[PDB]
């Protein structure tokens, strides 16, 4: 599913996302924006051999299950499949589980190129939320 800027706020706002860890909820839309394009099926492969999976492109070398990272861990108890479902939950509860282990969005290097320090709340104006 591709979701739109309005769409996907209201959805990451109902799951909790605005203002979690001090992170307003612009900061989740810049970030899934320049991750995934709003894209429920992203994946991309890192030269490591794991893959990102989702509108939030989570990390199979810690995150999910793909069954194709050796040495991988699977801290969100997920197949990364899980991630690319039109329902955001699992993506929405695996981001609380990444922005909490210590670094906040750094995790998401497209966040700290793209979306920090600038002002996301552009990202939410006009929706109804
Ligand atoms: O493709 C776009 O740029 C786009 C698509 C949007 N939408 C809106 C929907 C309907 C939601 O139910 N689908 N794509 C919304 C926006 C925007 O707010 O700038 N932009
Ligand atoms: O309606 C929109 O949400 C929308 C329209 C866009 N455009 C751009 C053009 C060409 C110039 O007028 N026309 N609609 C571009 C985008 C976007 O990049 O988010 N969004
Ligand atoms: O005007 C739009 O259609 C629009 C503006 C957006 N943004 C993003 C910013 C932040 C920095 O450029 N400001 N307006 C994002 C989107 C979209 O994702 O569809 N659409
Ligand atoms: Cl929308
Ligand atoms: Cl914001
Ligand atoms: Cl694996
Ligand atoms: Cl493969
Ligand atoms: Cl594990
Ligand atoms: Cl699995
Ligand atoms: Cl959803
Ligand atoms: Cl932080
Ligand atoms: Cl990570
Ligand atoms: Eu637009
Ligand atoms: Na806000
Ligand atoms: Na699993």
């Amino acid at each position: 599913k591709v979701f739109g800027r309005c769409e996907l706020a209201a959805a990451m706002k109902r799951h909790g996302l605005d203002n979690y860890r001090g992170y307003s909820l612009g900061n989740w839309v810049c970030a899934a924006k320049f991750e995934s394009n709003f894209n429920t099926q992203a994946t991309n492969r890192n030269t490591d051999g794991s893959t990102d999976y989702g509108i939030l492109q989570i990390n199979s070398r810690w995150w999910c299950n793909d069954g194709r990272t050796p040495g991988s861990r699977n801290l969100c108890n997920i197949p990364c499949s899980a991630l690319l479902s039109s329902d955001i939950t699992a993506s929405v509860n695996c981001a609380k589980k990444i922005v909490s282990d210590g670094n906040g969005m750094n995790a998401w290097v497209a966040w700290r190129n793209r979306c920090k320090g600038t002002d996301v709340q552009a990202w939410i104006r006009g929706c109804r939320l």
